[PDB]
């Protein structure tokens, strides 16, 4: 009972809180510090482990959200504000959360570790859609989720220097993984059965941990939902990361007018600026340059990532690894309202031929004019080259394929053909409570609410079929966490989920209907991006 | 005592509140309804007078702010969030506020009526900087301020139609003036000594009431601070107002796909949309245009304004009218951070030669390429054509002169030369508590806190010199409200404020020093805008 809400870890004692679900209680420990607050001189530096504390740290509520830009595209809209910070902003944000079933597991139980997304510039583990009380109750697994520094505070990089080495937001996640190895046993979790699962930039983070040797030894399985480290938005070069960091310093008045600016004086000037000042000038470091162009992302410096994610994926052995990858049916429609001309969530977004030609330049940035043409000519239905509805879905595919679906399919094929066991899915169910317009279909990020069993919340107006569908998805994710195989270990009644291989390229469709096997994660489209486009950009 | 907080008006009974000032108490009646809520079918329609109510309406706190865009340029910044709504948003917002001294004046007292600014798209009478408890206590005058519908709700116009006639936000102000005529006597105010004073779009509104016959009979004096009706941003043509209104309907999905769109079906579709939806698509009715191009402003339709404000000013008799006009020393610096390249409040904004050439295109929109050079060549110091600091102040002057200073000087000259007695000022004091950068000097809108005696608030950190300076400014404004002359009626010790004439063009400087008379409201610069530029734009 109340005795199970008291747990001692290597740093001290914690008091948790009991959460209610329609099927039983759950023990939650929200707000566990895993690192010293990275404030003052510790800004832009790798995280230091949290030193032990005296007394009982309160762990009954979520801690602060790391400083980040707040989306203001559609004020008062549920579809956008559900991803905005729901706690106060602070640099003191390195805290994690642990859910565990009641009664506490007596046997070592597999552990799921969630890494939120948000383009490496936003996100928090405290969002209502990441609530782990339903997944833990229904599947008796241990769920962990951490906060990591986003934006400039987590990924501003002056490569080579020691004051701003970059990738410190990735090190925050790694330190939280080392914390799980040393302390998850106190909650009834098996530190030898850890399964990372993330989404969007979280999925890219999960992939970058697979390609980093020090992080590979901290988990055993991986799940990448609608994201991958080899995406065109997920990394940046050393020279470009230096230009963006220097530009931000200029925007906030660094260095002072009559002064030199080596890497030491520049970061010293940045550390004196308030956090909100750095955030207010993040987006027009790249002006403008908003859609799929984030200013501060993981840098390829040679430390955390010894080479580019594409090179490490190709020249990598993945034997003894189980991966679960997947995307949603309409990956790009959510991002079109962020800068594509003629698009608006409040009308039908029936774009013209000229607006489609311009939209490709925003969804596929930094491409030659010849390469942009080849994209238009590949995605045009030449029997209906002027139909606005078809042009709308075409640009949605252009943006979804270039940024999400094809980097994932490229990764899933190389893993399965180099030792890894890979399962693939495509989420094709649109929630009955979805606030986005109908023409967006199944937007990016709207499978998370079903993985976490949010439809089981009695205060929400989901259908009965969606509740059963959410329970079936949670069993898929839990089975993969336990046995490395999403199929039920003994049930032959339900249709089977065949592994994804580089040849058959099999995946399943996740919706209210039973499982259906299909072949090809946009095989024809992704051949244009993964095979032809690097060839057209080679000979400029 | 508490008996003076009870007042009966022609509509019913009201209970006010006693406000504290360091020099004595003041009676305030905040939240008096002067019109029926313009919701449902009454959206976009002229206001109907508030029907009488039973009981005692509570008038102890400010009512709701009209639906409006919220500034998000610098989140958490005092300089911008002091103009954001400080109450909840609602279409039920047609309320006014009355301050009156304690004890209530027994004799008829002159009345000051405040009209807030905000580019006709924002603003509220509830902002802390518009608090009238200090002006009323120190000068024993009656202060009134109303809310009027801004944005599309106050100025969406389908000219000719009866469902969206336009200028209804100006009619809200007029109805509040009719209310003052019928009810200000109940508060101790003289309905025959009413002085309108506004700022920015408020000053433009005050000027448009001078040029509208039905509104001219509701006040006797006028004060225009940093704004004028003849400004390039303050009005719009009938055809352009129809294009902007139709574009907004398209952005919110009006009319539905298979449907025609005459002026009746279009506005009916608009009235079914939530208020926040119309606000979320207000700014990109004009795509990629923000600085001094507001989507919904007063329309020149022939009703409220029988002709353009420029035509009405030239062919108008102003005998028996006293006007007080003025600007701040740096009118344009505030607007540069809103879109001019190279500008940022957090650095020195030392722009290059190319950025100055591009900034003129944003500060002076919709002008020929030949006209843009004449602006550059007139504002370039050809001994230092590359000095960033001089180019910064140059673009600040370009924007300040074109939009504020010269439309005001054009108006002040025509008024003084056609019967009106005009006094002019230039506010040249930068507040010691100003949060904007130093290079902005005295930005637009930062004389309001001294007119309203805000430095007298003991919870604020103004200097002793600024407190005496605020009391001197309040006497200037109060004397003009009483006698139509800012000078003290019997004190010869302080320097005199000579009237502004079309020939001598005399004005005074308002700062910590005593009054100093000067000549010319940017006489050389405003000759370029008011005399030469129309000559270059005629012959394309």
């Amino acid at each position: 009972e109340d005795a199970e809400l008291l747990v001692t870890v290597r740093g001290g004692r914690l008091r948790g809180i009991r959460l209610k679900t329609p099927g039983g209680p759950v023990s939650a420990f929200l707000g566990i510090p895993f690192a010293e607050p990275p404030m003052g001189p510790r800004r832009f530096l790798p995280p230091e482990p949290k030193q032990p504390w005296s007394g009982v740290v309160d762990a009954t509520t979520f801690q602060s959200v790391c400083y980040q830009y707040v989306d203001t595209l559609y004020p008062g809209f549920e579809g956008t504000e559900m991803w905005n910070p729901n706690r106060e902003l602070s640099e003191d944000c390195l805290y994690l959360n642990v859910w565990t079933p009641y009664p506490r597991p007596t046997s070592p139980t597999p552990v799921l570790v969630w890494i939120y997304g948000g383009g490496f510039y936003s996100g928090a583990s405290s969002l209502d859609v990441y609530d782990g009380r339903f997944l833990v109750q229904a599947e008796r697994t241990v769920l962990v989720s951490m906060n990591y520094r986003v934006g400039a505070f987590g990924f501003l990089a002056l490569p080579g220097s020691r004051e701003a080495p970059g990738n410190v937001g990735l090190l925050d996640q790694r330190l939280a993984l080392q914390w799980v190895q040393e302390n998850v046993a106190a909650f009834g979790g098996d530190p030898t059965s850890v399964t990372l699962f993330g989404e969007s930039a979280g999925a890219a983070s999960v992939g970058m941990h697979l390609l980093s040797p020090p992080s590979r030894g901290l988990f055993h399985r991986a799940v990448l939902q609608s994201g991958a480290p080899n995406g065109p938005w997920a990394t940046v070069g050393m020279g470009e990361a230096r230009r963006r960091a220097t530009q931000l310093a200029h925007l906030v008045g660094c260095p002072p007018g009559g002064t030199g600016g080596n890497d030491t004086e520049l970061v010293a000037c940045l550390r004196t600026r308030p956090a909100q000042v750095l955030v207010n000038h993040e987006w027009h470091v790249l002006p403008q340059e908003s859609v799929f162009r984030f200013s501060f992302v993981p840098v390829v410096d040679g430390d955390f990532l010894s080479d580019t994610p594409e090179a490490l994926i190709n020249a990598g052995d993945f034997h003894g690894l189980q991966v679960l990858v997947g995307v949603v049916k309409d990956e790009g429609s959510y991002f079109l309202v962020y800068g594509a001309p003629g698009f608006s969530k409040d009308n039908e977004s029936l774009i013209s031929r000229a607006e489609f030609l311009a939209g490709v330049r925003v969804g596929v940035p930094q491409v030659s004019d010849l390469a942009a043409e080849a994209v238009v000519l590949h995605y045009t239905d030449w029997l209906h080259p002027e139909d606005p509805a078809r042009l709308r879905e075409a640009l949605s595919d252009v943006v979804g394929d270039h940024n999400v679906v094809c980097p994932v399919a490229q990764l899933a094929g190389r893993l399965a053909a180099q030792g890894a066991r890979v399962y693939a899915y495509v989420f094709e169910h649109r929630a009955s409570t979805l606030s986005w317009p109908l023409w967006m279909g199944v937007p990016h990020g709207y499978e998370i609410e079903f993985i976490f069993g949010i439809p089981l919340d009695p205060s929400r107006n989901y259908t009965a079929e969606e509740k059963i569908f959410a329970q079936r998805l949670m069993r898929y994710w839990a089975n993969f966490a336990r046995t490395g195989d999403p199929n039920e270990p003994r049930d032959p009644k339900a249709p089977q989920w065949p592994p994804y291989t580089a040849g058959a390229q099999q995946y399943v469709s996740l919706d209210l209907r039973p499982l259906e096997v299909r072949r090809g994660l946009r095989a024809q489209a992704c051949a244009f991006w993964n095979r032809f486009l690097p060839k057209l950009l080679s000979a400029t």
